[PDB]
């Protein structure tokens, strides 16, 4: 066949088509990912019968799917499908515009080309914006607190000219005639990343504002460079009248100042619906997380509206415009992102974020202090300065998972691409030791497992066995390299076990990790918690259906010096959490149901009370964290997605939270991204590097459309340089036509994946350099302070209520009250989503 | 399921098939690659019933799919379908040979197991032979110039005996009876690599011709070992008699020589069309590249007919014979390729190919100095050489495209397995800025993409940002590394900037690359060039479809300072063309068809007038280099495809060029093939390492069937060893069952690909040493020599018109004359290759 890489991709995207199709024939109103597959496939398919052409594709495309054939948010989500294919005369790009236009569609054309029966559109039987941006009904005013003037401009020329908002207006086309001299210093006063056209013989009038900042001017026809003042406009004026730039003497030009003033005629103003659009939301507007319930709401914005950093033809960052050439070389930012929205447990703000040497160097306003105002020496945009968009975007911290068993290397892929970029655990691969339990447990499996996975673009952290009585081996494997430990009842969990790990620790400033004794074999939840000694610890799956002291475990939650976790399948009480949980028990456990004592074990670990109180205990912030127990008994995947359909549940189910405002749910937002960023940094002790969006922390960054937020992120930034990106057909002419998938980026290749991330060790480990030892490209640092840590310390997560669970019943109270909730029979950040 | 890596092969090949099913069932009539699938398919289902053998799958095949279910050029391009299955009594191989054999196909058969409807045979509704070899009817005289005898051959041997061409003859199995005396220092005169076979008993009269060259036996039986002479004469009858191999004397037979004379006795002859068949085509003969217009004459080949270097059972590369024992070990060739046909820009060849130390050593006649005559000692075929068989294929150099975006890693596999071997162009992933604009900005950036792609088995260089209206910022993204810089109107391309650029391109002894000021913000096109203030530059997609002045941009064609390049997506001008890109522009730039300003900007930059003008101006020579513009606005895998596409375009609708002869298209060819081969090494600064095949530079090298030439070759060759080639099933007895996918090889794996590649850098970023800063393993070189360059050094493309474009019309002129070609409805190299 001599198949080439894109005749592979394109036979797997029509494959996704004919699935749609077939789920279509039966009546299935299609998902946004089923009928992104079909249309795009269908335009292959009439590409292929070579009787139409693109103009009539762009048509027939818009005709193939109606709103009674998808889910009630396909038509909001689904703005556009490309495509591209070999026509009779070889390869072309389609765009379907807006596919979903009619009621009913067209299904025979839906259908061509598959020979399954066409069904009567009886057979489709009978809401939420996905990332909808709500404000007010008000427009703002830009570039307030300048000079300004009206100039009428006429174009001498006999081809068309375009002008941007910060050119430089005396240094355009001299085939433009104006007053030169009322437009030295001054740029015009429009939306940033807009222009003004003038077709040949034009005259229109412009207002011009200003320039800020330094006011000086660089680049353009050099016509006036330097520092705006009287010296330097004589001088311009001259080199206008010598290199005849257009000028005539506007004596009576309009003069004033823009203001905060709805009258003022020198004013530009802009809708908030077209503000956001263009930018991103700003202070005060709300954004619907995904196709959640949860509304953020932006709490401050370090624009000043006018000066927007826009890239792009005749937009805001060009050389001596939002591009700066009055600072030096070792100062200019690596890269900008541009316009984000950043959710973060410090807050929800709108800022640009600048990135250098793979750390986050600032966050506020970038862009050009010889232009702008409020530019700091740490946000300038240079010559040497990339640039990523952020506007209309939502940007976290990289998650942390700290409940990762390392069974295959193909989870790490499944977990960058969800938004992961830190995982914390143990493993060899797929041996049942793994399988079971977080552990490295030889120093010769420590060794290899560092060398493994120096070249993947993630920060990553191993555990050795904790269950020892004795301190001797277990001071080995931290100098080996392990950063904590895990206590795991199948290597024992007794109190004697516990305690000597936890000497150790004290000694190492290393975080312990445990998975209880379930069987209450040498004492019961109480006794585990007096050998803790009053000592820090992290409890795994604290709720206790991962394992732990049953059925009581979930006590752990009201103690002080425990840092208590959640895993994912638990997350939230759903209508088949139950059913699921207990067979996937029996099954792993070889236990038989006719056998009474092993179906006995089986209700005892997995009950609807615990998993219940659960989901209040994270909302009340008396569980601090969430992570995966990837492939042991958790979905690595679903670490971000879990935690939002938690917060949606509860919100749905209680309302707004004690703390929230009535307008928003910022602070149940805020409390719940910091369960899979900050508080596993803090746990794990190498918060200093990663965790929060903050100033000197690695630039791990993830972009999410606001539509797609907790379920399939755009990019993924790790150490400041893209390492896995959706990106669609390679061969195509643009990055976005079919298929789109997520994929690895250059941070995947060669050796830059260890130049972007750190391997966290133990000081013992450090103190005799194992990275040199084992010959590690990627940086190695030691965790710390962790001995010290309190409930308390962990960030808006610190509730420490006293549990009660009746040993007959399971009944769970806090404080003397009862933790319920019901079962959800539905989450969100599912069924829109995903092909299966 | 364990599936095991063929399972999930042979899966896709199954789902190409049920495509290629589905498509039949409607009435296509299907491509070649649709063909291989369903017949492949079809072979291992009935596999899978295990109610047929081996033997009847090989006829069932052949009833498939008839010539009416089939394109004209099928039943041409369609000579074997091979697959593996595993049967009732295991795994087997079977080659359906010929399967196009009728008029209509059993489509029961064709379809069986798809539970498809079985289409009427009036469903499929109403020629160019793809890669054929055109020869006069003739036929050659092989071994010219040399003694010769006639002698009776006796098998006295009760088991078979074959005798090579180039074997030499006193040293045949002594069971064989014969003059021995003369046949010393004689090999057989027959078809190089052929064989005369001996059944027992046998008398057989066979011609003798003597070796020539130095005439030293080797190898053997070591009866007649040294250098041809009577005292080696009588040491080996001496030796024919103690050792009992069988002689009897023949006195009077016939004894001469060779020569041109068809009357004489002693000569051999070969057909033209059988020569072609074993060895590839000769002086005189003619390839059709693909299925395009184009013919290619052998201008000239190094071969003595007769002495051919074919490797195989019997053949001419054996010890002693073609294989050479006379010379020192560090001489033997690495890697020799038989018998290549050359497509280069410096001619169209028959040559051998040497390799040494991953450079092209020699071209000309190889083999072994002892035996042949004109073996020069730069291309002896030693015990320690490889042999790539070039019989019947094309060889060109590998392809440089110098307008990558590095927008994601996949694109780099695209390209490779298309046939390129060298990137130039700017990125650090899919960055908004490099999603724009080639450019690689920071020299963190810098470092950490020469890095990325260190074992990638591709040369790269990669540019800054050269948008700057000062010098020092350049400085820097220079010495760390970049080879070059762009000028982008996004960072702004104004006359301050493309100066300044200039002046350090001076210093800095790299090459500009420019796209300028679409919106005439600054200036008109003629503002630019007079900033170029008569300095060498690379104008980018020079038409303006991709950016540019509009309308007029291609008006630097005829500048003597500029090199020109054209980007590929408007190559060349075809029915869906303008639609395409129309829309393709207002969906990237978010223009408003309703708004009547965007809609008159994006009709000023897509001009039917000057995508027609572009077709001519690359055909006169005028644009001297096709490039990609990789998922900016261009196709990775196409920059070939394109330019051959252009070609056959033109040569249909103007004819043979000027400097074209009437038989052949070969003037037109070179022509071409300098746009994406030697030019864009010559405007970057590296053309004494690759760009061309000629002896010294590297091998990068690519072979191609002839019926596949310009869309899928065999076999990438980077450094001297294959990166990428075709293979099949990796678990089968040979390597060509299916499915055949272009397949990553040993160059790819481990370092192996820094080995066989070089990063081109400036000498600034050499002097320092980047590459030891860095760590790279791959080789590094400086560019040099692109600051006088001129259009004139552009080969075979010099053209230096003078364009004029009417600004309200649009009307393209070249030296007063219009420049206008029609829209072409097909193009080759598309529907007959593509599954989509
Ligand atoms: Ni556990
Ligand atoms: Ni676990
Ligand atoms: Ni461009
Ligand atoms: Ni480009």
């Amino acid at each position: 066949m001599k198949l080439s890489p894109r005749e592979v991709e394109k036979l797997g995207l029509h494959n996704a088509g004919y699935l749609a199709q077939k789920r279509l024939a039966r009546g299935v109103r299609l998902n946004y990912t089923e009928a992104v597959a079909l249309i795009a496939s269908q335009i292959m398919e009439y590409a292929r019968d070579g009787e139409k052409t693109v103009a009539q594709l762009m048509c027939l495309g818009q005709h193939l799917l109606g709103r009674r054939q998808v889910l009630p948010a396909v038509p909001h989500l689904l703005n556009a499908v490309q495509v591209e294919a070999t026509f009779p005369d070889g390869t072309k790009l389609v765009t379907v515009h807006d596919p979903i236009s009619r009621e009913n569609g067209e299904l025979q054309e839906a259908l061509f080309g598959s020979l399954l029966p066409v069904p009567s559109l009886d057979k489709f039987a009978e809401n939420r914006i996905p990332g909808e941006i709500l404000c007010e009904d008000e427009c703002l005013t830009l570039n307030i607190g300048r000079k300004a003037v009206i100039l009428k401009v006429t174009s001498k020329g006999d081809r068309p000219i375009q002008v941007g908002s910060h050119y430089h207006f005396i240094e355009v086309n001299p085939y433009l005639t104006f007053d030169r001299r009322k437009a030295y210093g001054m740029r015009l006063n429009i939306a940033a990343g807009t222009a003004v056209r003038f077709e040949p013989g034009d005259c229109k009038s412009v207002t011009l504002v200003s320039i800020e900042g330094n006011k000086v001017i660089r680049g353009g026809n050099a016509i006036a460079d330097g520092p705006v003042n009287e010296t330097n406009l004589e001088a311009a004026m001259h080199a206008v009248r010598s290199k005849g730039f257009g000028h005539e003497e506007e004596k009576d030009a309009s003069e004033g100042f823009t203001k905060e003033d709805p009258n003022c005629p020198f004013n530009t103003f802009i809708h908030r619906k077209e503000y956001a659009n263009k930018y991103g939301p700003t202070t005060g507007d709300k954004i619907r997380l995904g196709d959640t319930n949860l509304l953020a709401e932006i709490e401050k914005d370090y624009a000043l509206y006018g000066d927007e950093c826009v890239f792009g033809g005749g937009k805001v960052i060009r050389d001596g415009m939002g591009q700066s050439c009055g600072h030096p070389p070792a100062i200019s930012l690596d890269t900008v992102i541009t316009n984000a929205v950043i959710i973060d447990y410090t807050g929800i703000i709108k800022a640009d974020i600048g990135i250098k040497d793979g750390l986050i160097a600032s966050i506020g306003k970038a862009g050009n202090p010889d232009i702008m105002n409020g530019v700091f020496s740490n946000m300038i945009i240079g010559a040497n300065t990339e640039v990523i968009a952020g506007e209309g975007l939502i940007v976290t911290a990289g998650a942390i998972d700290c409940h990762v068993h390392y069974i295959c290397p193909q989870l790490v892929y499944e977990a960058i691409s969800s938004g992961i970029t830190t995982l914390v655990g143990g493993g060899t691969g797929p041996a049942a030791g793994t399988r079971a339990t977080t552990c490295t447990p030889s120093p010769t499996q420590m060794r290899l497992m560092l060398q493994s996975t120096d070249d993947l673009p993630l920060n990553f952290g191993f555990t050795g066995k904790g269950s020892s009585s004795k301190p001797d081996e277990l001071h080995e494997i931290i100098k080996a390299g392990a950063m904590g430990l895990k206590l795991h009842e199948d290597w024992g969990s007794t109190p004697a076990a516990i305690d000597n790990c936890l000497t150790i620790a004290e000694h190492h400033d290393i975080q312990i990790n445990i998975h209880t004794d379930t069987l209450n074999e040498a004492g019961f939840v109480e006794h585990s918690i007096a050998a803790f000694k009053g000592r820090t610890i992290h409890t795994y799956h604290s709720e206790g259906a991962g394992g732990g002291h049953a059925p009581d475990i979930i006590k752990v939650c009201g103690i002080k010096n425990v840092l208590p976790s959640s895993t994912n399948p638990t997350r939230p009480l759903t209508s088949n959490t139950i059913d699921e949980h207990l067979d996937m028990l029996m099954v792993c456990h070889h236990l038989d149901r006719e056998i009474p004592e092993d179906l006995a074990f089986a209700h005892s670990r997995i009950r609807k009370k615990t998993i219940a109180a659960e989901d209040v205990l994270n909302d009340i912030g008396a569980i601090s964290i969430i992570s995966s127990d990837s492939q042991a008994m958790g979905r690595v995947g679903e670490v971000i997605s879990r935690t939002w359909q938690t917060a949606d549940k509860m919100k749905a189910q209680t309302g707004p939270l004690k703390c929230d405002s009535s307008d928003n749910d910022n602070f149940r937002i805020r409390r719940y991204i910091a369960k899979y960023t900050i508080n596993p940094a803090i746990a794990n002790g190498f918060s200093q590097y990663v965790g929060s969006v903050e100033v000197g922390k690695l630039a791990d960054l993830v972009m999410w459309k606001p539509s797609f937020f907790g379920t399939k992120p755009e990019m993924v930034i790790k150490g400041g340089m893209v390492a896995w990106a959706d990106i669609g057909d390679p061969n195509a002419s643009i990055p976005t036509p079919e298929p789109v998938k997520m994929r690895p980026m250059y941070g995947t290749l060669g050796k830059a994946g260890g130049a972007l991330s750190i391997a966290f060790v133990s000081k013992a480990a450090l103190d005799q350099r194992v990275n040199v030892l084992y010959g590690l490209n990627k940086r190695v640092e030691a965790v710390s302070n962790v001995r010290k840590l309190t409930k308390l310390d962990m960030k808006l997560n610190d509730a420490l209520p006293e549990i009660t669970v009746d040993p007959e019943s399971y009944t769970v109270k806090a404080d003397g009250k009862l933790l319920c909730v019901s079962e959800a029979t539905t989450v969100p950040l599912s069924r829109n989503y995903f092909l299966f």
